[PDB]
């Protein structure tokens, strides 16, 4: 009941999965439905880069050279080294935690465009998640599109693989941990439900229309087993807007769902 009401007032739909992947206890509402990933997925970008890593040496440290006509509006770290270049691991850093939008495309490319992000995914063993376009134009959320979308189930199983499972290497699978830790843009999200002393790593999306909004997490306990949890909104109306407290109001119900 809680989650109907919340999404009632928000005037929208909230999607939520949160697994205990200790006790496995799972808090879930929509978790099936398709929900526009928006700058989520370059978190599941700079996996797949980490996974090529493991057959490519120095592939991290390889320097990306890129032009003004790279750049794409909100690129608030790569701008500032286009007249100089930056590395692959920088790159990715960047995408996630700024969510830097010329570094996601720049990966994109070196990884075969969104198919090649779609492969990797279906290479961990997820059936949901598709990537079909690239920065800007898969932000646009259309109802029923299901393109650029996944469901919170897929992303919080596929989160779980990459952070804690073994789809990754573990000198990658630390990488991964530790950009989404490093995230800058999640402060107001999962993060402000999240208690103060335990460890968390994020990566958000917003898209800009349909009240179109999100985050995935996994957080740290102390204590107890880690939490992974994915809170995706979207609205019916494309001037609709999205809403931080919503995600952050729901991150909070999961976890109390599961006894935080
Ligand atoms: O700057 C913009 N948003 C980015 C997108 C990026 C993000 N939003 N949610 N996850 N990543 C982010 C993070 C923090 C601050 C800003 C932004 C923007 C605003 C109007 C229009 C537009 F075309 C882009």
């Amino acid at each position: 009941e809680p989650f109907a009401k919340l999404e009632q007032d928000f005037g929208g739909s909230i999607g939520v999965y949160a697994m205990d992947t200790g006790s496995g206890a799972t808090v879930s509402y929509r978790a099936e439905e398709r929900f526009p990933l928006c700058s989520s997925f370059k978190g599941f970008l700079a996996a797949a880069v980490l996974a090529r890593s493991q057959q490519q040496a120095g592939l991290l440290d390889t320097p990306i050279r890129y032009g003004k006509n790279a750049l794409v509006p909100w690129s608030p770290i790569s701008e500032k080294y286009l007249t100089t270049g930056m590395t692959v691991a920088e790159l990715s850093a960047a995408a996630v935690q700024y969510s830097d939008n010329a570094a996601a495309n720049l990966l994109l490319k070196e990884l075969g465009g969104p198919a090649g992000l779609t492969a990797f995914m279906r290479s961990i063993g997820d059936t949901t998640f598709r990537l079909d376009r690239w920065e800007l134009e898969l932000n646009s959320a259309i109802p029923g599109d299901a393109r650029d979308t996944s469901s919170p189930r897929a992303v919080t199983e596929s989160l779980q693989k990459l952070t804690l499972g073994s789809a990754l290497a573990a000198p990658q699978r630390q990488q991964f941990v530790d950009w989404l830790k490093g995230n800058t843009t999640g402060n107001h999200r999962i993060r402000a439900a999240v208690p103060a002393d335990w460890a968390v790593g994020d990566k958000t999306g917003t898209c800009g229309v349909y009240g179109t909004a999100n985050d995935y997490a996994v957080v740290w306990p102390t204590g107890r087993a880690p939490i992974v949890l994915a809170v995706y909104t979207r609205a019916p109306n494309k001037d609709d807007k999205h809403s931080e407290a919503v995600i952050a109001a729901a991150a909070r119900l999961a976890l109390e769902g599961l006894g935080v």
